[PDB]
């Protein structure tokens, strides 16, 4: 691969639209079991926070060096503050709607002895009346940057992610898709789909053999009008299918610590890198150097221009 | 035969408690696990509900109220949510507040998530409030101790009562009746209590492991004697309770026929003996309708209280 000019990459405008996040660690000590229950009790001593979901995509694609905008709807409480908090000095432009009725979506993780014990979510659905309004703000969103990238997690974001991937097509704008659900008839017309092996294997079943996981992708590509498709395979690395044919990258992972996110990583990189002009091939095989980067640091973590290049 | 006088409501209500102790708020939070984390191998919660009710020292001055006595809480309350949710939950229980506040502190909360009607994990916030705070509310002690008949200290170890010996005197001298709901090992600061109110873990820390019936009666006749109280009352779970003082034993067992959750019923026992004793109610019959008291709670749900109308109909 030919490495990227910074200023290159500054004009690479990303928009993401999709399902937000807080990831808030709480670590603690287990010196108990509960005198109520066969469980743990245990004491927090520290919470960390930080940005997940499409604002993990989001902020991965300003760490590289481009240039990030983040459409997604957030609830009127403590966790939608800080979202709002962090996205301030985040890099991301934030373009977010505001749901009262709506709990902010949040991912809660409890540790002890550097060993996680539960975590806890909270979500819900989004009011029909405020993802008009996000749909909306959309449409004058969307000339305003090169990619669209849908991050969806199935909290009801992107309800209406098959009418915004026909506009942004319409317009000439590349859209890549974060899968999550058995449907994807939503995510037809997409340019890029980006799933794991278990969201690909809930629409296209358990493939026998790679010839069949072949047949499988071709099909489905063909089936749903997207051009190409982009399966990461965890410590097998990733493989993109397209009608150019097929590119395997084998995992890079010097150090493997938290794997969490790495996916955001992997579809960041690529819209960043396109948006930049980069080549599809050549901005899958930085996705792969970036993901086996990030897997080597600890929560969902970012990746640097610095550290992808040098 | 009556084996308890059925006690006048209005005797009841010129009982007035005194809780000092440890305030917590106990919120819970009921969810569905549909499957492992993709992180750990350990579930994930989706949390569909949540509910907040008052606990530790707080639990036991509402229980005082419910039973149609007085109480008055004198606890120490960090300045964040789960601390204005006491306060909250404070002004619609019938207790007296008696808050002092410390900036610096979290408010102690037990945090339980559940699933399927099944506990997965306790989550608990809690730390030492500071010295000026206590010495703040150790002085706001003076003012309240006339203004009451008699003092339970409900000690949960989280810092509230580090003065204790000193109170314990102050409420002693003035001849009002100590009560106390043990934590630790030291136990010497409980020097000069009326009553202590041990479960079998707290008093088999103090004391150690009782061979024997005989055994228990000797280690806790030491006790007694060594550290100047007048009786022990040992609640044993399903073998019910114990009180040993100077006039012998009484063992009551357990009379719940239906066991749901247990959660507290400490709480209830302790508080039941204050506000008899607080009014006119001999220990012995205080102790019987203790152990009644516990019996109805632990049939109820989550830290509840057993109000008048079922402890005597
Ligand atoms: N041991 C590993 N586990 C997971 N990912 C790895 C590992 N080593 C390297 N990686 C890279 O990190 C990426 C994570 O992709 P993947 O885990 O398949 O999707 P995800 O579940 O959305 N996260 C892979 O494509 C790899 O390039
Ligand atoms: N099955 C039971 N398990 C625990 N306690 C019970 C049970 N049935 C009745 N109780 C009553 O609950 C009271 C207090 O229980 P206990 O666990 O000993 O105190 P705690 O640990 O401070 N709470 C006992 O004295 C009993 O009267
Ligand atoms: O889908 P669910 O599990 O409900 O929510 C996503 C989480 O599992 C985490 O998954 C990651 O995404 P990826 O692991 O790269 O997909 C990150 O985005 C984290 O911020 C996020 O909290
Ligand atoms: O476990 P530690 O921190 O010592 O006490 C807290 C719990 O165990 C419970 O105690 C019970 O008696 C009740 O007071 C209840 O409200 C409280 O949550
Ligand atoms: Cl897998
Ligand atoms: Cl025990
Ligand atoms: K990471
Ligand atoms: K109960
Ligand atoms: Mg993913
Ligand atoms: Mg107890």
């Amino acid at each position: 691969v030919v490495p990227v000019p910074r200023e290159q990459l500054a004009r690479s405008r990303v928009l993401v639209v999709g399902d937000v996040m807080l990831d808030r660690y709480w670590f603690g000590n287990v010196d108990r079991i509960s005198p109520e229950a066969p469980v743990p009790v245990v004491h927090v001593q520290r919470q960390e926070e930080r940005l997940g979901g499409a604002a993990n995509v989001a902020r991965n694609a300003v760490t590289l060096g481009g240039q990030a905008g983040l459409l997604c709807v957030v609830g009127c409480d403590e966790p939608g503050e800080r979202i709002v908090e962090l996205l301030g000095s985040s890099g991301v432009t934030p373009h977010l709607e505001r749901d009262p009725a709506l709990p902010t979506t949040i991912k809660l993780r409890v540790l002890a002895r550097q060993q996680q014990l539960l975590r806890v979510d909270f979500e819900a659905m989004p009011t029909h009346e405020v993802l008009l309004a996000g749909l909306a703000r959309f449409d004058v969103l969307l000339p305003q940057h090169d990619v669209v990238l849908m991050s969806d997690y199935a909290k009801g974001g992107l309800t209406h992610v098959t009418t915004m991937i026909e506009k942004a097509r319409a317009a000439g704008k590349a859209v890549l898709v974060d899968p999550k659900g058995d449907d994807w008839a939503r995510y037809r017309g997409a340019s890029l789909i980006t799933p794991n092996r278990a969201e690909l294997r809930e629409v296209v079943g358990q493939w026998k053999s790679e010839d069949d996981l072949r047949a499988r992708v071709a099909n489905l590509r063909a089936e749903l009008d997207i051009d190409a498709l982009l399966l990461t395979r965890s410590e097998e690395g990733m493989t993109l299918f397209s009608a150019g044919g097929e590119l395997h990258a084998p995992a890079l992972a010097r150090e493997v610590f938290d794997v969490s996110g790495a996916g955001d990583t992997v579809i960041a990189t690529v819209a960043t890198m396109l948006g930049a002009g980069v080549p599809l091939v050549d901005a899958v095989v930085l996705a792969n150097r970036a993901a086996g980067i990030v897997v080597g640091k600890l929560g969902t973590a970012t990746v640097d221009y610095d550290e992808l290049f040098h």
